[PDB]
């Protein structure tokens, strides 16, 4: 294991630290003992330690000024030093003085003329959830993230460069947006702007992250609303203020879908943050696609609606109407219990009124493969697999036509339980049943997978208990369950209590009936009432406000699926440009609000 | 009755304090009383009261020091009396001083020479329920109870020994665990300390339990966080401080299961103590506990439930094949209504297809009798007695077995259902649906059987008053109910409506069939209801904080039961051990976290 590697370095690291005596002096900032241990007798002053560590690092590592100047003082050298390990290659003596705010040795390295600029590509430096914080690689933002603003314009001095990256292409403004501190970090994030070039472009706020993303950008998709607001203060015009009014007038660049995919509304949509869905509640982002969705948004989703029930209904049109015989086959030939007339038709003739059936069945398997073109090329969808699979079972149900299987059925009965229960994604946003489908999109394909083995489970004895007893008694009084599968579907019925339980009371019942059923029935009550219970987790306050604040991301999620893949003849873009008026060749929103 | 007793000899304690001019005078602080009741009158001054006190233990329990003097002037000898009757056999004059903290009396009484090491064995002094309090034996253990560290330090500086023990072997550390006052009783556990030997070894620390508990031990049993969390500081090394980070060294050796029994972690699974489950929540044991689960707890687990899913699905299938026989018996001899195939075969014969099931049985038999072995030497498990008695069940059914009864069944289709039900106990762990599952486990083996005896009294009535109705009708034409027996079971299925009711219209129903079962469904409504309506008081948010605080416990208990019982071949000791390394040879825990 990796995570047992570093536990057992840094016991490894204590014992050359007791048994190294330099190292030793230089933890217990023992001055004495390191004169007695370099003037005198000269012992080995570059010591490597467990960790590639030298003397120096560890008089940081616990801060010792004056353990640190001696061995600064007897061995300048060290300062230039590097961390020669896995877990922290490249870190130096600088980086340790500056995460412990340790302003006397920071001062006092950067006089000795420390590097600025040394990476720290150690493996517990990296951004990975097995490390606790993530500070990024240079000096200089470590002192952006612990807060020491007198460190970072002391960095600054000595020539520290802000638009320093690291191995994920990150400034020092990226690192900023992944902090706890978030009240604190954009005071630290404005400090870090004045040292930029002053000119207007090239700016550090623009600088693409190696996923393509700005500090702006990123602050969105990570749900940083203390620096998303705070990033708005500079891209968002005040026009007028009329006593307690006052239109603001939003940039809106990087939040509308201005590019292919570098839009921030695109990324909110897909990405799997949780807190992320926070952002579009924001006043530059709310009030616009609260215009997206009031106009060309709903309807165009209402027409996609009422095509698809005018589609469905027509698909099962064609299906109430099939070919049919009064079944060509002989007799009862397999078993007396046999109930079948056959409805195979191979020829393409009944002229008069199967001319029609055609139009539906080619409707049908057009209006199939057009699904599967605009999906050839989950948050707030699931539903619309199922349409996907179910157009694969039409055309399954097509293979199986023009090739008269016995099953011709079981595909086609497939398909229109699909395509009518899809209709109930449409009742996403309309209406607040919405809200409803999306607490049942959570539980269909949430626990109900889950919870089933526990009722298959209890299913699994009581079922097969009662196939045991009813083995002797003759099937034709009383045949609930004359099979293995009639008996676990039968028990699967009376679960639910939706058959009336065995009851025979011409004949008499086993022994062992009346004991099970009884045991069965009281078991599936109390298997019932306990999961009504455990539903009541998901009905204090904050579960209705988060049904209801995901399924209104949910209607935003599908909002902006329809704008990128509908034609832009229809659907303007939002905002008014800043062409021919006086300003910058943006598209920018108006929003008034008024305060108290 | 004892308490009782305690009762009426407190009213007759004050009877012969009034009775008795000088327990008077000793009670009311009357000090001219005192003088003409001694000095010019000759009185018993050896008086015992009621409860063998003396005039000075009278004088005591009020604080009266102007009395006490005046007693211990003209009778020094008062000092050593202990009280003799039962109930406060030993309790001497400094105890009742040292309880109600009169200093000026504890220095006064140990001026006049009192024993510091007098022993209250009186029946009042005991650690029972019946008892409000419990502070000890030793004038030491009263002092460091009320937290009167005047006193403490005091009656050390007379020579008092912290070592003492009293009749349950408790030395004054393992007593302050037992209060109520912990924020005091850590600043008074550390007074009681500064007064050991101060070798490192025969510490008071280490004295244990008559039960086998240190002081840090019993703490972790009692669940006593404040002297748990207090106690643990002595027993964790802080490796570095990194800014925010900071990797703490926990001692682990108590903690860990590395004696037989001695070990705290087998000791919060198995008390009765409801408290002491938040003890595994602190930092030294919550990370080391996850540890054990995450890796070789679940694993494992999982390996014993795929085999047990699969022993059963083995089991069961032994049992939908069993011998067959067309039923050599005549006709139906007894009854018309009988639908009996009898299957029943002595011969081990049949030998193509039978063989197979030998092996079933064969393995079904010595899983079982393994089963038996591994638990031939609650909490959370309960599920696994029906484990042990369904191998029991198979036991009898072989029994049952090479001896054709008729009743080869009804162990067998017993065995079953236990056998699949318990699978349910796997549901554990694994995911939140274990949470689920010990709902269910509190409320079948919880409240099922006081709830049913309700509705069996309520089914009695209705069950036995269907019964007269019907026995003048023929039970050919609706013979829902024609025995008695049949008549309580129709009745209970009618009470869960699982029987669509007597519903016959050809034939004319009783008068009194349609008033009673109307009232009938109408009370059986209102009795579920009720229920769940009495399951909310399960829902506000501390039992749904409950029910999921015991099963994480749960899990817990599951999991050191497997490390006891599997071999130490697989699944190595949690830390990593301290030879090799600058430690004391211990195992000892690496747990780094971060603040804010
Ligand atoms: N492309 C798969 C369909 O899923 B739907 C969907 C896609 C992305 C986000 C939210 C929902 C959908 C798309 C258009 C109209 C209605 C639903
Ligand atoms: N020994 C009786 C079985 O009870 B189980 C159990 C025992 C102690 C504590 C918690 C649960 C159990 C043991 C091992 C695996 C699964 C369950
Ligand atoms: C062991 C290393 N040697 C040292 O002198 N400091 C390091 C320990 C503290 C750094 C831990 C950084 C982290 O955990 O992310
Ligand atoms: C009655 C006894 N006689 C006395 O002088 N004090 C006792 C009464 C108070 C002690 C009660 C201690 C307890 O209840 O635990
Ligand atoms: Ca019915």
């Amino acid at each position: 294991s990796w995570a047992q590697s570093r536990d057992e370095q840094n016991l490894l690291q204590q014992k050359r630290i007791w048994e190294s005596p330099l190292l030793l002096a230089a933890k217990e900032n023992n001055v004495q003992a390191l004169y007695k241990l370099l003037k005198f007798e000269g012992c080995e002053v570059h010591q490597k330690g467990a960790m590639g560590e030298t003397a120096l690092h560890i008089a940081a590592l616990y801060d010792n000024n004056e353990a640190a100047q001696v061995l600064m003082e007897a061995a300048p050298e060290l300062v230039f030093e590097p961390m020669t390990s896995e877990l922290y290659e490249g870190q130096t003596a600088l980086h340790i003085a500056v995460i412990n705010q340790n302003v006397n040795l920071v001062r006092a390295l950067l006089a000795r003329g420390a590097s600025v600029s040394a990476r720290a590509t150690g493996s517990v430096f990296h951004y990975r959830p097995h490390n606790l914080i993530y500070y990024g690689e240079h000096p200089l933002s470590f002192a952006a993230c612990v807060g020491s603003e007198e460190i970072v314009r002391l960095l600054i001095e000595h020539g520290a460069d802000i638009r320093a990256q690291d191995s994920l292409g990150n400034t020092v403004l990226h690192i900023l947006i992944l902090q706890p501190n978030k009240t604190f970090a954009c005071q630290m994030y404005n400090l870090l702007l004045s040292y930029d070039g002053g000119d207007h472009l090239k700016s550090l706020e623009l600088v693409p992250n190696n996923q393509g993303l700005t500090p702006f950008k990123l602050a969105g998709v990570e749900g940083n609303i203390v620096m998303f607001q705070h990033l708005m203060q500079k891209r968002k015009h005040i026009q007028w203020t009329y006593g307690p009014l006052t239109s603001t007038l939003y940039d809106l660049t990087e939040i509308d879908s201005s590019g292919d995919d570098q839009s921030l509304l695109e990324l909110i949509v897909t990405t799997k943050k949780r807190e992320a869905r926070q952002i579009l509640d924001q006043t530059p982002v709310k009030e616009l696609v609260s215009l997206k969705w009031k106009r060309y948004g709903r309807p165009y989703f209402c027409v996609l609606g009422a095509i698809y029930v005018l589609y469905i209904i027509c698909f099962t049109m064609c299906c109430v109407y099939r070919p049919l015989k009064p079944r060509i086959t002989n007799r009862t030939n397999p078993r007396d219990n046999t109930l079948l007339q056959q409805k195979l038709l191979q020829e393409a003739y009944v002229t008069p009124k199967d001319d029609l059936r055609l139009v539906g069945e080619l409707v049908s398997i057009v209006g199939a493969v057009i699904i599967l073109l605009v999906e050839i090329p989950i948050l707030g969808g699931p539903f619309h697999v199922i349409i996907v699979t179910y157009a694969f079972m039409v055309l399954v149900t097509m293979v199986m036509r023009l090739t008269n299987s016995d099953g011709e059925v079981v595909p086609m009965s497939f398909a229109l339980v699909l395509g009518w229960c899809n209709v109930m994604a449409f009742a996403r946003g309309f209406q607040m049943l919405g809200p409803f489908t999306i607490m049942i999109q959570k539980m269909i394909f949430g626990d109900l997978m889950r919870f089933c083995w526990l009722m298959a489970v209890v299913i699994l004895g009581f079922a097969s208990a009662f196939y045991i007893i009813f083995q002797t008694e003759d099937p034709d009084e009383l045949g609930h369950f004359y099979d293995y599968p009639m008996a676990l579907f039968s028990t699967f019925e009376l679960f639910l209590t939706i058959i009336d339980g065995p009851a025979n009371y011409d004949v008499d019942l086993p022994f062992m009936y009346s004991i099970t059923y009884a045991a069965f029935a009281i078991i599936a009550t109390l298997l019932m009432l306990n999961l009504l219970i455990a539903m009541m987790g998901d009905t204090h306050w904050r579960v209705a406000h988060e049904r209801d604040e995901l399924w209104r991301a949910q209607v935003v999620a599908t909002t902006v699926m329809l704008e990128r893949k509908l034609p832009r003849c229809l659907w303007p873009r939002s905002g008014i440009c800043g062409r021919e008026y006086g300003l910058g060749d943006r598209w920018f929103l108006r929003v008034e609000d008024r305060q108290d």
